[PDB]
């Protein structure tokens, strides 16, 4: 289970660089240099990294420090062969974003958020990123009178429409991916699920510029089936990027390594990405627990990749198994994939076997044989075949 | 706080007619006649009722019993002046729908579901209904291999496209409203939130035929902010109908009367429907607890209407209050409603006050004054002004 | 992975006998005869069965039908060698229990509940049961004024104290196990977790007669760590019996087969029962999904036992693995098991290395190496060692 | 609705002193001096304050700075007449506590935690505190192999037994209150609910020294009924102190001001504390949102007290209302408070009206009239009587 840079494994700077500050505790780990992380992640088998603006260039940097940071960074990528497939803006840490970036009630703030975002889009394009993610972690409210959601969705649409105008006036090949989250650190966050972010995109002036960046633990914080939401994003053609991690149910966002948390969901997610042939980065947006030293950091980033690769092999052996393929026909998966009425409306309406002479008791009596199927999936995931 | 039939209050037959069967218990109440419920609901001040096919006509009825039921029903509406604004199909109770209706793996089942739905659309139109709701409570799965969600979303789109072809070939004025629910009675239900149902609609052949029917307690079963989801539905123009009830957090669907459950959410929902000017039915989809006799039933349906009308008055007094209007300007709600950059992209880009000379420390220092605002809302809801 | 009747696998009659009625659907399966279930469960390898009164003898039975049912039953146990380790009362289905059994506001109801319970205790003892479970599924409320919880806990204590007086005046060897559940079918259920049921027991007149019956999916409906709650029950000496099943997070109680749901929790539960040497029944309180026919029923009851036995083997190989034992010392599990201050208070107070000369920076710097440990557990569960 | 220092309103230093650092954001507010907070809280009507060791004396302080801090503090209490009813240890912020304090796997850490706690017990007693709270926010785990819960509960019992030995060897009048929390900042926290903390206390050597400190939002993070858990703590005699705040359902701990969150729960909690006659501090453990400046801080701490006092008046008018008292008899609350069988076991057993001649159909038919009751409670909370 050794990754190679063909597995398309990526990591944010902020992930292995998390110092372990939490709502109740001080950092437990020193700040990593981005160049160290690039070299360490390359040795483990990763294929590239991603960044916020403010991961790479310290907030308030001059234009001469700005360039020094970027040049160092760039030398590390050239030295290791790592890519930068995705980049993003920090519109959540600084106190100025305490009411949001693109939806902050103060108009001057919303203009400043767009200017900070456009400056980093130019950087991203310079460093080769194909996808530009937007996670509006500060867009929301703790109380009902603080935010008119209609106005806020006008502002959000306005900001994303300007960014699409900017990208298409520069000639950039870059797409946008909106990342939903239902809460945390706002009481409630706007566009809180994949379905809200898909819907929203269909109102933008150029919807084809925008897809979604769903993260495992964000839909699971709403108690939702992550594989189900990713199947919808795939069905809409809008799975532009994906964040992988683990989460134990509806509580704070834990950001555990990928394969911790809900292990059977992780199996069914891998099964789906691989059989749909998703070809983007497999990006890990996780935090090594603050119990760990830098050894535990690199163990935890390794086990992300390892659990992906074990669950790919188990999903591949599940679908390849003739007994599974027989059970899938027993459960009528083959029939699900056929049109209901490709004969058309009229034929349907004149078809006496569809109503007047349908035997609803004989149909009701047929067993779906799902439990046998699911125990086959269980025996495959567990290697107990 | 007396309703009148101008308040537009409606109730399903199944709501006050719930006999109190639950996963662990037998009915506690005898079956009501639909004509009794119409007469009792009329006396309480309601403006109409809604029905499943199988509420009104017993599953398997001949065509001579079918008509007898409808004629009785119709005489009660003529006698009381109640309307039927909304109608819907039962594609969940019968054992034939145990794997779904429009997404059942068996193709014969999916054809039978569409035929049962079209027969009731003709009825609905006969009885004056404007909105036809679809709650696919059986569309989903308990295990990951049982349902391919891509195929299932093809089937669901196929069924809704046929229904739109049928309605527009009959000349019917009727629209469809999809009602999302995240789980229960399936493990996971397809289109589990308002945002998933909005997104889905944008893929149908005629999207303008379809909106959403959101229900209070369904988004709250995912831990989501119901007023936020309804603001999005309003922003998309797709709030066709609404189900009102209460729910205490993330657990089984309780269907408590409206104003029980999350009382401050109920306040902010009323505030929003009334200030957006939603003009559909205020429909109560609730179950009187099985602790109650028929006296407790009619008390519980009354208290729905009463709590709506109290919370309308409190929301109206909140928005009318000059001190509230001052606080809303203190918190910059007025600025949220202004465009971020109606000056356009270029101007934004050349505006030095938006970046190069933006004072981010002075902006960060400004307080949003949300807590004062929210305590004003609290004092108004509580009558402690 | 073949059970034998030495594995101590048991099943309720109500589990494989669930007809598939749910809040929204009719039965999908015919009623099983208890004698059939005994013979089928014996062939699969089970070691015994459990029952409600009203599983075995139809509510309202004469005393001549009562005995006929029991005699049939008994002949099936003699024919198969199945035991009856546990028995329990139905104080939830009948409408008379709509406000509870032992805590129903009506005093006549609470007297009737105790009389129905004592009659079945005599039966249980006749059929050899060692443990008598009490799940008060109707003890609770949907609204705050309906139940005074202090009075209700007086009534509950009163009922359990009478039952202990009855058992000890008959000379019976039988113990009681209280089964907690946080909600469903009441809004909120009294003693909603293992910790509330442990606490409660410490107020009964004879606490040594009472332990707990925790069920997987009940603590998981509160988002709680089931292995953690069972470790507490073990630490208190009060794990009298255990209900095993699966549950996908905080929602309705699904009762999935054991190993579905939260698979890593299932691993850590098996690890704990086996290394603590729990010696009671491994009882499966689950419902085969209503998608299934009787073939899917027996598949689902088989896969309970199979997943137990796979997860026992994986836990045994985890703890036996020298590299695991090394990692457990790396993470200082060995130190957790040592007293903090067996030197006593005074010595602690005079120990300068415990405060005045404790180097808190060197201690803070030590990594706990938990992630390496947890990936070892992952590789063992997955057979990817 | 003006507090006075007779209302017994208290606040932690850390509450109004929260600088607004969150998992994703920097402080938004400067650090308050404890003496300023004492003077500001006194003007608002509060009756005292509480503290962690490290709120009042900066971690690592000399013994000459230590005393300077305490003397300043003390002068502010003498100047304002504020009390210090409760004090507590910080065993969560420093990196040394990253695996816990009393349950940390490292034995040297667990000795250091006890020494830091005992030093602050002496301080507390000096400043008049009656209650000493222990919130073990770091006692738990993110993964199953990291913590053996049995060993950890031995360590926890050992630490609390030493603290009780210390207090009773010094002659101190001080009691301990354990505060449960189910998660955050650990994956899972040990003793995660009131019921687990009650149970645990019954194993300590001197249980009468220990009660519970429950907090609103902590039980609500498990989806539990906070008034129900406090009724149990009251029934056990172990409600030593209480933390008041608001929380919107199962998610991160929001710490909203008291009366935000679940407003009907807040009503029923006030009803219960007041009618049980709880006489401890009404302590607010809340965080003013980081959207606020210091004006919004003092608004938010004011609205805590105000919403308590409004909900006390509404609960008092509910219980005083003859129509309510009539409804409570209609719903048989009076009967709940009577013994079930004060006639004893034998009489119960010979009572033919309790079984052989009980009419279970007539009892089942009686309505509980809970919905009428609950709408009366609604009309009272809303002032719509
Ligand atoms: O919840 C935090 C969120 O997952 C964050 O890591 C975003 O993904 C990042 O800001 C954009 O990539
Ligand atoms: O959860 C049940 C659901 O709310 C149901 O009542 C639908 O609304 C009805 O089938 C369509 O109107
Ligand atoms: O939630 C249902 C509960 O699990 C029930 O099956 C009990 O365990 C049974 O009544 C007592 O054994
Ligand atoms: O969740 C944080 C917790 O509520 C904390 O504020 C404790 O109450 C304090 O450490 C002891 O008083
Ligand atoms: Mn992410
Ligand atoms: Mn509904
Ligand atoms: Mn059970
Ligand atoms: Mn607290």
């Amino acid at each position: 289970y050794q990754p190679t840079p063909e597995d398309r494994f990526t990591f944010g700077l902020w992930t292995v660089g998390w110092q372990g500050r939490d709502p109740f505790g001080d950092a437990t780990r020193r700040a990593l240099d981005p160049v160290e992380s690039v070299q360490r992640l390359a040795e483990l088998g990763a294929h590239g990294v991603t960044f916020h603006d403010d991961d790479l260039i310290p907030f308030g940097s001059s234009d001469s420090e700005r360039e020094e940071h970027v040049k160092r960074f760039r030398q590390a990528l050239d030295d290791t062969g790592m890519k930068v497939p995705m980049a993003t803006t920090n519109l959540f840490t600084h106190p100025v974003f305490k009411d949001g970036g693109f939806t902050a009630n103060d108009r001057d703030v919303r203009r400043y958020a767009l200017r900070k975002t456009i400056r980093n889009i130019d950087l991203a394009v310079e460093l080769g990123a194909e996808t530009y993610v937007a996670w509006g972690g500060r867009e929301g409210a703790e109380s009902g009178g603080a935010k008119d959601v209609r106005d806020a969705l006008d502002r959000m649409k306005e900001a994303f429409d300007l960014l699409g105008e900017y990208v298409t006036s520069q000639g950039y090949d870059i797409r946008f991916a909106i990342e939903p989250k239902p809460n945390e650190p706002r009481g409630d966050i706007l566009l809180p699920t994949v379905g809200h972010a898909l819907a929203f995109i269909e109102r933008l002036e150029r919807p084809e510029l925008y897809g979604v960046n769903p993260e495992v633990g964000h839909e699971q914080m709403a108690g939702l089936n992550f594989p189900h939401g990713i199947a919808q994003a795939l069905w809409a053609g809008k799975l532009f990027h994906i964040d992988l991690n683990g989460q134990n149910g509806i509580k704070y966002d834990q950001d555990l390594r990928f394969g911790a948390g809900d292990l059977r969901a992780a199996f069914w997610l891998v099964d789906l990405l691989e059989s749909a042939g998703y070809s983007g980065p497999r990006h890990f947006d996780f935090k090594p627990p603050r119990t760990e030293d830098f050894d535990g950091v690199w163990a935890s980033a390794a086990g992300c990749m390892r659990n992906y690769l074990i669950l790919k092999e188990r999903a591949a052996a599940f679908r390849a198994d003739p007994e599974v393929q027989e059970a899938l026909r027993a459960s009528r998966l083959d029939e699900l994939a056929r049109p209901t009425a490709a004969d058309g409306l009229q034929a349907l309406l004149d078809d006496r076997s569809a109503f007047e002479e349908f035997d609803v008791d004989a149909a009701a009596a047929r067993g779906m044989a799902f439990e046998r199927l699911d125990q086959l999936a269980m025996d495959h995931l567990l290697g107990a075949r």
